[PDB]
């Protein structure tokens, strides 16, 4: 699967 953080 894809992953995005966004801080
Ligand atoms: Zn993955």
């Amino acid at each position: 699967g894809s992953n995005q953080n966004n801080f």
